[PDB]
Protein backbone atom coordinates (compact mmCIF):
# COMPACT_ATOMS: atom_id res chain seq x y z
CA UNK A 1 0.00 0.00 0.00
CA UNK A 2 1.66 3.32 -1.13
CA UNK A 3 -0.40 5.24 1.42
CA UNK A 4 0.58 6.03 5.42
CA UNK A 5 -2.55 5.81 6.97
CA UNK A 6 -1.71 5.57 10.57
CA UNK A 7 0.91 8.32 10.00
CA UNK A 8 -1.78 10.61 8.83
CA UNK A 9 -4.55 9.28 11.07
CA UNK A 10 -3.28 9.27 14.51
CA UNK A 11 -2.37 12.56 14.69
CA UNK A 12 -5.93 13.69 13.89
CA UNK A 13 -7.09 11.72 15.83
CA UNK A 14 -4.61 12.92 18.90
CA UNK A 15 -5.74 16.88 17.58
CA UNK A 16 -9.32 16.63 17.63
CA UNK A 17 -9.46 13.89 20.59
CA UNK A 18 -11.54 11.46 18.42
CA UNK A 19 -12.32 8.73 20.65
CA UNK A 20 -12.63 6.25 17.69
CA UNK A 21 -12.37 6.16 13.88
CA UNK A 22 -13.34 3.27 11.23
CA UNK A 23 -10.85 3.79 7.92
CA UNK A 24 -11.43 2.24 5.29
CA UNK A 25 -9.55 2.60 1.70
CA UNK A 26 -9.65 1.26 -1.85
CA UNK A 27 -7.04 0.22 -4.01
CA UNK A 28 -6.68 -2.12 -7.07
CA UNK A 29 -9.32 -3.86 -6.60
CA UNK A 30 -9.44 -4.38 -2.99
CA UNK A 31 -10.25 -3.36 0.57
CA UNK A 32 -7.57 -2.52 3.36
CA UNK A 33 -9.27 -1.84 7.05
CA UNK A 34 -7.64 0.85 9.56
CA UNK A 35 -9.65 0.79 13.01
CA UNK A 36 -8.88 3.16 16.19
CA UNK A 37 -9.98 3.57 19.45
CA UNK A 38 -13.03 3.24 20.84
CA UNK A 39 -16.43 3.16 19.90
CA UNK A 40 -17.75 3.44 23.65
CA UNK A 41 -15.65 5.27 25.93
CA UNK A 42 -17.10 4.35 29.11
CA UNK A 43 -16.91 0.36 28.23
CA UNK A 44 -13.63 0.58 25.73
CA UNK A 45 -14.82 -1.43 23.37
CA UNK A 46 -12.98 -1.30 20.05
CA UNK A 47 -14.17 0.45 16.55
CA UNK A 48 -13.95 -2.24 13.85
CA UNK A 49 -15.18 -2.38 10.26
CA UNK A 50 -17.92 -3.18 11.61
CA UNK A 51 -19.20 -0.84 14.19
CA UNK A 52 -22.11 1.12 13.37
CA UNK A 53 -21.59 4.67 12.59
CA UNK A 54 -23.78 8.02 12.26
CA UNK A 55 -22.75 9.22 8.70
CA UNK A 56 -25.21 12.28 8.39
CA UNK A 57 -25.17 14.17 5.39
CA UNK A 58 -23.38 10.97 3.54
CA UNK A 59 -26.92 9.40 3.84
CA UNK A 60 -27.44 12.07 0.71
CA UNK A 61 -25.24 9.61 -1.44
CA UNK A 62 -27.44 6.54 -1.00
CA UNK A 63 -30.84 8.78 -1.27
CA UNK A 64 -29.76 10.51 -4.35
CA UNK A 65 -28.62 6.80 -6.02
CA UNK A 66 -32.29 6.00 -4.50
CA UNK A 67 -34.38 8.76 -6.50
CA UNK A 68 -32.29 8.29 -9.43
CA UNK A 69 -33.12 4.26 -9.57
CA UNK A 70 -36.85 5.57 -9.07
CA UNK A 71 -36.50 7.90 -12.33
CA UNK A 72 -34.82 4.87 -14.25
CA UNK A 73 -37.40 2.52 -13.20
CA UNK A 74 -39.61 5.28 -14.49
CA UNK A 75 -41.46 6.91 -11.63
CA UNK A 76 -40.64 10.67 -12.98
CA UNK A 77 -38.33 11.90 -14.86
CA UNK A 78 -35.60 14.87 -13.59
CA UNK A 79 -36.96 17.23 -15.28
CA UNK A 80 -40.50 17.22 -14.40
CA UNK A 81 -41.95 19.82 -11.96
CA UNK A 82 -42.17 19.02 -8.50
CA UNK A 83 -45.80 19.55 -8.31
CA UNK A 84 -46.08 16.51 -10.65
CA UNK A 85 -45.25 13.86 -8.15
CA UNK A 86 -47.05 15.60 -5.01
CA UNK A 87 -51.11 16.53 -5.34
CA UNK A 88 -50.68 17.98 -2.22
CA UNK A 89 -47.80 20.90 -3.82
CA UNK A 90 -50.45 21.65 -6.79
CA UNK A 91 -50.29 25.18 -6.94
CA UNK A 92 -47.68 26.04 -4.65
CA UNK A 93 -43.97 27.64 -5.77
CA UNK A 94 -43.10 23.83 -6.64
CA UNK A 95 -45.21 24.22 -9.96
CA UNK A 96 -42.12 25.98 -11.22
CA UNK A 97 -39.26 23.58 -9.39
CA UNK A 98 -37.62 20.62 -11.65
CA UNK A 99 -37.05 17.21 -9.39
CA UNK A 100 -33.37 17.84 -10.35
CA UNK A 101 -33.41 21.36 -8.87
CA UNK A 102 -35.11 19.57 -5.86
CA UNK A 103 -32.32 17.31 -5.91
CA UNK A 104 -29.00 19.71 -6.66
CA UNK A 105 -30.48 22.35 -3.79
CA UNK A 106 -31.12 25.02 -6.52
CA UNK A 107 -34.80 25.05 -5.98
CA UNK A 108 -34.05 28.86 -4.64
CA UNK A 109 -33.54 28.87 -1.20
CA UNK A 110 -34.79 26.29 0.91
CA UNK A 111 -33.07 26.35 4.02
CA UNK A 112 -30.47 24.36 5.61
CA UNK A 113 -32.68 22.81 8.30
CA UNK A 114 -36.39 23.27 8.32
CA UNK A 115 -37.84 25.73 11.05
CA UNK A 116 -38.13 24.21 14.52
CA UNK A 117 -41.86 24.05 14.76
CA UNK A 118 -42.17 21.83 12.03
CA UNK A 119 -42.54 18.46 13.79
CA UNK A 120 -45.14 16.55 11.95
CA UNK A 121 -45.76 15.14 8.33
CA UNK A 122 -48.92 17.83 8.50
CA UNK A 123 -46.68 20.33 9.55
CA UNK A 124 -43.77 19.48 6.46
CA UNK A 125 -46.18 19.81 3.58
CA UNK A 126 -47.59 23.13 5.21
CA UNK A 127 -44.44 23.90 5.37
CA UNK A 128 -43.63 23.30 1.81
CA UNK A 129 -47.31 24.52 0.74
CA UNK A 130 -46.40 27.77 2.33
CA UNK A 131 -42.76 27.97 1.34
CA UNK A 132 -41.43 31.86 -0.39
CA UNK A 133 -38.25 31.38 -3.25
CA UNK A 134 -35.59 33.61 -2.24
CA UNK A 135 -34.41 33.19 -5.62
CA UNK A 136 -35.59 32.12 -9.15
CA UNK A 137 -34.91 28.34 -9.59
CA UNK A 138 -32.04 26.70 -10.83
CA UNK A 139 -30.28 29.77 -10.19
CA UNK A 140 -28.68 29.77 -6.62
CA UNK A 141 -27.20 27.06 -4.76
CA UNK A 142 -28.40 26.40 -0.92
CA UNK A 143 -26.88 23.39 0.65
CA UNK A 144 -30.61 22.10 1.77
CA UNK A 145 -31.78 19.21 4.14
CA UNK A 146 -35.64 20.24 3.12
CA UNK A 147 -34.50 20.30 -0.56
CA UNK A 148 -33.11 16.41 -1.23
CA UNK A 149 -35.07 15.10 1.44
CA UNK A 150 -38.41 15.96 -0.41
CA UNK A 151 -36.85 14.69 -3.37
CA UNK A 152 -35.67 11.34 -1.41
CA UNK A 153 -39.62 11.32 -0.26
CA UNK A 154 -41.20 12.16 -3.59
CA UNK A 155 -38.68 9.99 -5.78
CA UNK A 156 -39.87 6.69 -3.65
CA UNK A 157 -43.20 7.56 -3.65
CA UNK A 158 -43.20 7.89 -7.33
CA UNK A 159 -42.90 4.23 -7.11
CA UNK A 160 -45.74 3.71 -4.56
CA UNK A 161 -43.02 3.25 -1.79
CA UNK A 162 -42.44 5.16 1.49
CA UNK A 163 -38.91 5.95 0.99
CA UNK A 164 -37.77 3.66 3.87
CA UNK A 165 -39.31 0.90 2.03
CA UNK A 166 -37.94 1.59 -0.94
CA UNK A 167 -34.08 2.19 0.84
CA UNK A 168 -34.32 -1.28 3.27
CA UNK A 169 -35.91 -3.65 0.61
CA UNK A 170 -34.57 -2.59 -3.36
CA UNK A 171 -31.72 -0.31 -2.41
CA UNK A 172 -29.72 -1.33 -0.16
CA UNK A 173 -29.84 -5.22 -0.64
CA UNK A 174 -29.27 -4.78 -4.69
CA UNK A 175 -26.25 -2.79 -3.46
CA UNK A 176 -25.11 -5.41 -1.26
CA UNK A 177 -25.37 -3.37 2.21
CA UNK A 178 -26.43 -6.13 4.65
CA UNK A 179 -25.37 -3.83 7.69
CA UNK A 180 -26.80 -0.36 6.84
CA UNK A 181 -29.69 0.96 8.76
CA UNK A 182 -32.61 3.53 8.76
CA UNK A 183 -32.86 2.72 12.38
CA UNK A 184 -30.57 0.30 14.10
CA UNK A 185 -32.34 -3.32 14.66
CA UNK A 186 -31.80 -5.07 17.86
CA UNK A 187 -29.99 -7.69 17.07
CA UNK A 188 -27.19 -4.94 15.79
CA UNK A 189 -26.97 -2.59 18.76
CA UNK A 190 -23.68 -4.10 20.11
CA UNK A 191 -22.37 -2.59 17.23
CA UNK A 192 -23.69 0.70 17.45
CA UNK A 193 -21.20 3.28 18.92
CA UNK A 194 -21.63 6.27 20.72
CA UNK A 195 -20.93 9.91 19.40
CA UNK A 196 -19.43 12.38 21.60
CA UNK A 197 -20.13 16.14 21.40
CA UNK A 198 -18.14 18.93 20.98
CA UNK A 199 -19.25 19.76 24.59
CA UNK A 200 -18.50 15.63 24.75
CA UNK A 201 -21.43 14.22 26.06
CA UNK A 202 -22.41 10.56 24.36
CA UNK A 203 -25.10 11.35 21.80
CA UNK A 204 -26.83 9.41 19.24
CA UNK A 205 -29.00 10.66 16.52
CA UNK A 206 -32.03 13.33 17.27
CA UNK A 207 -34.51 11.61 15.39
CA UNK A 208 -36.58 14.43 12.98
CA UNK A 209 -38.91 15.07 9.51
CA UNK A 210 -36.96 13.79 6.02
CA UNK A 211 -33.49 12.70 8.69
CA UNK A 212 -33.63 9.70 6.94
CA UNK A 213 -33.65 10.91 3.94
CA UNK A 214 -31.14 14.32 4.69
CA UNK A 215 -28.73 12.32 7.80
CA UNK A 216 -29.88 9.28 9.20
CA UNK A 217 -27.82 6.34 7.83
CA UNK A 218 -25.94 4.31 10.27
CA UNK A 219 -23.35 1.72 8.93
CA UNK A 220 -19.92 0.56 8.94
CA UNK A 221 -16.51 1.24 6.93
CA UNK A 222 -16.92 -1.90 5.22
CA UNK A 223 -20.49 -1.12 4.29
CA UNK A 224 -19.93 2.38 2.88
CA UNK A 225 -16.60 1.14 1.26
CA UNK A 226 -18.88 -1.40 -0.62
CA UNK A 227 -21.03 1.68 -1.53
CA UNK A 228 -18.41 3.38 -3.17
CA UNK A 229 -17.19 -0.09 -4.75
CA UNK A 230 -20.47 0.13 -7.09
CA UNK A 231 -19.30 3.91 -7.92
CA UNK A 232 -15.96 2.67 -9.38
CA UNK A 233 -17.39 0.32 -12.39
CA UNK A 234 -20.43 -1.39 -10.75
CA UNK A 235 -20.56 -4.53 -12.62
CA UNK A 236 -24.35 -5.72 -12.44
CA UNK A 237 -27.82 -4.72 -12.92
CA UNK A 238 -28.55 -2.21 -15.82
CA UNK A 239 -31.10 -0.12 -13.79
CA UNK A 240 -28.80 0.37 -10.72
CA UNK A 241 -25.88 0.95 -12.89
CA UNK A 242 -27.97 3.44 -14.66
CA UNK A 243 -29.04 4.94 -11.55
CA UNK A 244 -25.28 4.93 -10.21
CA UNK A 245 -24.44 7.05 -13.55
CA UNK A 246 -27.28 9.97 -12.86
CA UNK A 247 -25.14 10.34 -9.11
CA UNK A 248 -22.24 11.03 -11.34
CA UNK A 249 -24.12 13.34 -13.70
CA UNK A 250 -23.41 17.13 -13.49
CA UNK A 251 -26.00 19.79 -12.74
CA UNK A 252 -24.53 22.98 -12.08
CA UNK A 253 -21.18 23.91 -10.52
CA UNK A 254 -20.22 26.55 -7.77
CA UNK A 255 -16.14 27.88 -8.11
CA UNK A 256 -14.14 24.06 -9.05
CA UNK A 257 -17.61 22.17 -7.54
CA UNK A 258 -20.02 20.41 -10.23
CA UNK A 259 -23.04 19.35 -8.16
CA UNK A 260 -23.93 15.76 -8.77
CA UNK A 261 -27.08 14.18 -7.23
CA UNK A 262 -25.69 13.53 -3.71
CA UNK A 263 -21.98 13.12 -4.99
CA UNK A 264 -19.84 16.72 -5.22
CA UNK A 265 -17.29 16.66 -7.59
CA UNK A 266 -13.88 18.29 -8.60
CA UNK A 267 -11.50 17.63 -11.76
CA UNK A 268 -8.39 15.21 -10.74
CA UNK A 269 -6.00 16.27 -9.95
CA UNK A 270 -7.44 18.62 -7.18
CA UNK A 271 -5.63 21.19 -4.72
CA UNK A 272 -5.84 20.57 -1.28
CA UNK A 273 -6.68 24.14 -1.65
CA UNK A 274 -9.09 23.51 -4.09
CA UNK A 275 -10.83 20.68 -2.14
CA UNK A 276 -10.87 22.78 0.95
CA UNK A 277 -12.50 25.71 -0.74
CA UNK A 278 -15.47 23.34 -1.77
CA UNK A 279 -16.50 21.95 1.10
CA UNK A 280 -16.22 25.26 3.56
CA UNK A 281 -18.99 27.25 4.55
CA UNK A 282 -18.21 30.12 1.90
CA UNK A 283 -19.98 26.65 -0.05
CA UNK A 284 -22.16 25.09 2.74
CA UNK A 285 -23.42 27.67 4.55
CA UNK A 286 -24.60 30.75 2.05
CA UNK A 287 -26.75 30.92 -0.96
CA UNK A 288 -24.62 31.13 -3.81
CA UNK A 289 -25.19 31.79 -7.89
CA UNK A 290 -24.62 28.87 -10.17
CA UNK A 291 -22.59 28.38 -13.19
CA UNK A 292 -25.81 26.92 -15.36
CA UNK A 293 -25.83 23.72 -17.65
CA UNK A 294 -27.92 24.08 -20.46
CA UNK A 295 -27.93 20.00 -20.06
CA UNK A 296 -26.95 17.50 -16.77
CA UNK A 297 -23.56 16.51 -18.20
CA UNK A 298 -21.73 13.03 -17.50
CA UNK A 299 -19.15 13.77 -15.49
CA UNK A 300 -16.08 11.31 -16.41
CA UNK A 301 -14.07 8.43 -14.03
CA UNK A 302 -11.71 11.46 -13.61
CA UNK A 303 -13.03 12.96 -11.16
CA UNK A 304 -12.95 13.28 -7.27
CA UNK A 305 -16.17 12.92 -5.78
CA UNK A 306 -16.93 13.69 -2.24
CA UNK A 307 -19.18 13.88 0.47
CA UNK A 308 -18.72 15.03 4.10
CA UNK A 309 -21.51 14.46 6.91
CA UNK A 310 -22.22 14.89 10.58
CA UNK A 311 -24.07 14.60 13.87
CA UNK A 312 -24.46 15.45 17.26
CA UNK A 313 -21.64 13.19 18.06
CA UNK A 314 -20.09 11.89 14.56
CA UNK A 315 -18.27 13.14 11.75
CA UNK A 316 -17.82 11.31 7.97
CA UNK A 317 -16.15 11.51 4.67
CA UNK A 318 -16.37 9.74 1.83
CA UNK A 319 -13.97 10.56 -1.25
CA UNK A 320 -13.63 8.71 -4.36
CA UNK A 321 -11.67 8.75 -7.75
CA UNK A 322 -12.99 6.20 -10.20
CA UNK A 323 -10.43 6.26 -12.91
CA UNK A 324 -7.64 5.41 -9.96
CA UNK A 325 -10.01 2.73 -8.14
CA UNK A 326 -8.68 4.57 -5.30
CA UNK A 327 -10.85 5.51 -2.14
CA UNK A 328 -11.03 6.45 1.44
CA UNK A 329 -13.89 5.96 4.14
CA UNK A 330 -13.50 8.07 7.23
CA UNK A 331 -15.98 7.15 9.99
CA UNK A 332 -15.43 9.07 13.51
CA UNK A 333 -17.54 9.18 16.48
CA UNK A 334 -16.89 12.74 17.59
CA UNK A 335 -17.84 15.45 14.91
CA UNK A 336 -14.84 17.13 13.90
CA UNK A 337 -13.51 20.27 11.87
CA UNK A 338 -14.57 19.28 7.93
CA UNK A 339 -11.06 20.66 7.16
CA UNK A 340 -9.33 17.91 9.10
CA UNK A 341 -10.94 15.52 7.12
CA UNK A 342 -10.08 16.92 3.98
CA UNK A 343 -6.76 17.47 4.58
CA UNK A 344 -5.99 13.61 5.63
CA UNK A 345 -8.43 12.68 2.91
CA UNK A 346 -6.64 14.67 0.35
CA UNK A 347 -3.10 12.84 1.39
CA UNK A 348 -4.27 9.81 1.70
CA UNK A 349 -5.87 9.65 -1.47
CA UNK A 350 -3.03 10.97 -2.83
CA UNK A 351 -0.64 8.77 -1.92
CA UNK A 352 -3.15 6.10 -3.00
CA UNK A 353 -2.80 7.76 -6.62
CA UNK A 354 0.39 6.76 -7.02
C1 LIG B 1 -25.11 16.59 7.15
O1 LIG B 1 -24.55 15.80 7.88
N1 LIG B 1 -25.64 17.71 7.67
C2 LIG B 1 -26.24 18.72 6.81
C3 LIG B 1 -25.49 20.05 7.08
N2 LIG B 1 -24.00 19.78 6.99
O2 LIG B 1 -23.70 19.65 5.66
S1 LIG B 1 -22.31 18.69 5.47
O3 LIG B 1 -22.69 17.51 6.15
O4 LIG B 1 -22.27 18.66 4.04
O5 LIG B 1 -21.27 19.42 6.12
C4 LIG B 1 -25.83 20.45 8.48
C5 LIG B 1 -25.26 19.43 9.47
C6 LIG B 1 -25.60 17.95 9.10
C7 LIG B 1 -26.97 17.58 9.68
N3 LIG B 1 -27.06 16.45 10.47
O6 LIG B 1 -27.99 18.23 9.45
Amino acid sequence: LTATVDGIIQPMLKAYRIPGMAVAVLKDGKAHYFNYGVANRESGQRVSEQTLFEIGSVSKTLTATLGAYAAVKGGFELDDKVSQHAPWLKGSAFDGVTMAELATYSAGGLPLQFPDEVDSNDKMQTYYRSWSPVYPAGTHRQYSNPSIGLFGHLAANSLGQPFEQLMSQTLLPKLGLHHTYIQVPESAMANYAYGYSKEDKPIRATPGVLAAEAYGIKTGSADLLKFVEANMGYQGDAALKSAIALTHTGFHSVGEMTQGLGWESYDYPVTEQVLLAGNSPAVSFQANPVTRFAVPKAMGEQRLYNKTGSTGGFGAYVAFVPARGIAIVMLANRNYPIEARVKAAHAILSQLAE
